[PDB]
């Protein structure tokens, strides 16, 4: 009837899908062998619709859609939308009071998609990912949303699901799913949970309270324009300025050379979470002339220190807005791949006077894991 219910984390930049199979949560890998899929849609001049990794990694930016999560369930005239469309390379128009995305789907053919139709495309990819894994059709799902999502934003995420052919049984808050994944629900008494979520493009701090398996979101903070990509971009600036000093050339003149460096800078960033040095390598790069340079963990930290330190400010504001002190935090939950960064981990620990955060689940998978825990109960 309800079949195997899937747990889907529908993120701004990345998405993740999990299932409960043979007594445990399984985080499913896509057709590219990745356990997280970029929340990207691209259209090639030939007319092919690309979703995920193929859409993000395609060398080309007017016909590449991403960050639909910033527009979903919002009106065109929403000041947040108006501010956001200034940074989006694709066209956004007013249609049916909403911010519809306009793209050439190939051969000069123009189409408009509501932000829930783009999220539906990402959700279809997640569903295809789970169906390939399970060997059968998926009809039902548990989809997570940020704790601050209002009525319209939650309904539009439910609508995205319906378009993708999914019955979104439950909409669950992302920090709550993160807490469920660490088994913080299975505890007795009253506990205060600080969820520190540093994603690809958004930073969210949530103060939750657990009272006998029952969660309550007390206060939320963060910065909607601070995430992992901002860290990639700081590294990008360093290498663009250095290539200017070493060759007198301007890398930014070739868009594909920028995308190549962006992909290499992102791989290097991930490597510096485990090791102390990473090398970037690109052929030919720019004007046939090759690219080979190194990045140290210490330099990455120095290029991003102000952005890293800025994350402590909303943590202070949630504590105040919940009338709590550092001593009142029983559990610290780290969410998002960016929390793998050793300096981010050091900063959060020292802010909580040596208190160690929960560890076990990968922070980039915790929300889909928690969603897959709830999906399991619902599957039976
Ligand atoms: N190991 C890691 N070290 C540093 N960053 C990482 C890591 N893994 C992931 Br995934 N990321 C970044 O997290 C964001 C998505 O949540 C993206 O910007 C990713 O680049």
């Amino acid at each position: 009837d309800v079949g195997t219910v899937v747990g889907i984390d529908l993120g701004t930049t990345y998405s993740c899908v999990g299932v409960f199979k043979n007594g445990r949560v399984e985080i499913i890998a896509n057709d590219q062998g990745n356990r997280i899929t970029p929340s990207y849609v691209a259209f090639t001049p030939e007319g092919e619709r690309l979703i995920g990794d193929a859409a993000k990694n395609q060398l080309t930016p007017e016909n590449t859609v991403f960050d639909a999560k910033r527009l979903i369930g919002r009106t065109w005239n929403d000041p947040s939308v108006q501010q956001d469309i200034k940074f989006l390379p694709f066209k956004v128009v007013e249609k049916k009071t909403k911010p519809y995305i306009q793209v050439d789907i190939g051969g000069g053919q123009t189409k408009t998609f509501a932000p829930e139709e783009i999220s539906a495309m990402v959700l279809t990819k997640m569903k295809e990912t789970a169906e390939a894994y399970l060997g059968k059709k998926v009809t039902h799902a548990v989809v997570t949303v940020p704790a601050y999502f209002n009525d319209a934003q939650r309904q539009a995420t439910k609508d995205a699901g319906t378009i993708a052919g999914l019955n979104v049984m439950r909409i669950i808050n992302e920090p709550t799913a993160a807490a469920i994944a660490y088994g913080l629900d299975k505890r007795e008494g009253e506990k205060n949970i600080l969820v520190f979520d540093l994603g690809g493009g958004t930073f969210d701090v949530s103060l939750l309270t657990i009272d006998n398996g029952v969660f309550e979101v007390v206060a939320t903070n963060g910065d909607t324009h601070l995430g992992g990509e901002d860290f990639d971009q700081r590294v990008m600036e360093h290498f663009i300025k250095l290539y200017k000093k070493k060759t007198g050339k301007d890398v930014r003149k070739d868009n594909r050379a920028v995308q190549k460096l962006r992909r290499e800078v992102e791989k290097a960033k991930r490597a510096l979470s485990s090791q102390h040095q990473a090398r970037i390598e690109i052929e030919s790069f720019y004007e046939g002339e090759d690219f080979s340079e190194t990045l140290t963990r210490a330099k990455f930290e120095e290029l991003n220190m102000d952005l890293f330190r800025s994350t402590m400010k909303p943590v202070q504001k949630v504590l105040e807005d919940s009338d709590l002190k550092k001593s009142d935090i029983d559990e610290i939950v780290l969410v998002g791949g960016s929390t793998r960064i050793p300096k981010i981990q050091q900063l959060v620990k020292e802010f909580f006077n040596g208190k160690e955060p929960s560890r076990g689940i990968n922070p980039d998978e915790a929300v889909a894991y928690g969603a897959a825990v709830q999906a399991g109960v619902l599957s039976g």
